[PDB]
């Protein structure tokens, strides 16, 4: 949600990796309203 | 690009985490080729 999302190191594995994009998009989405 | 996104740590600032998520979305737009 509108919180840090977890950093599994320096290589996240691709379906992690996309929940890290999720989070981060929803934190983006949060932090700063705009459509990227 | 295709290519790893540099990780400024644990917390980075929205601008660089913006690009951040440019490359990330590239990077997974590369390897896995699916609408998120």
């Amino acid at each position: 949600g509108p919180s840090p999302p977890p950093y599994p190191g320096d290589d996240a594995p691709v379906e992690d990796l996309i929940r890290f994009y999720d989070n981060l998009q929803q934190y983006l989405n949060v932090v700063t309203r705009h459509r990227y």
